[PDB]
């Protein structure tokens, strides 16, 4: 969806549904998508420059939602902005030793 607030108010903006990495990132028409906030599962948050305090990203675990409040925006603040997450692991077999003689 959407929503258009005067400047200076704020929004709540929230997305639900093993979580590693979490964050919000933003995209404007003709510019390159940018990272707004993240927080990891030891709930250490950071943000991006033009934050300067603004906005604030929690977790609440039991829901997987995440919530982003954004405080103060401004005009400057007009884009899409959408939740993301991503995963990774390895794994590796035990090894085998290879002795070559000769």
């Amino acid at each position: 969806g959407g929503g258009l607030v005067q400047a200076g108010e704020s929004l709540k903006l929230s997305c639900a549904a093993s979580g590693g990495f979490m964050g919000w990132y933003r995209q404007a028409p003709g510019k390159q998508r940018e990272l707004v906030a993240t927080i990891n599962s030891r709930g250490i948050t950071n943000y991006a420059d033009f934050v300067k305090g603004r906005f604030t990203i929690s977790r609440d675990n039991a829901k997987k939602t995440v919530y982003l409040e954004m405080n103060s925006l401004e005009p400057e603040d007009t884009a899409v902005y959408y939740c993301y997450t991503h995963y990774f692991r390895s794994y590796w077999g035990q090894g085998t030793q290879v002795t070559v003689s000769s």
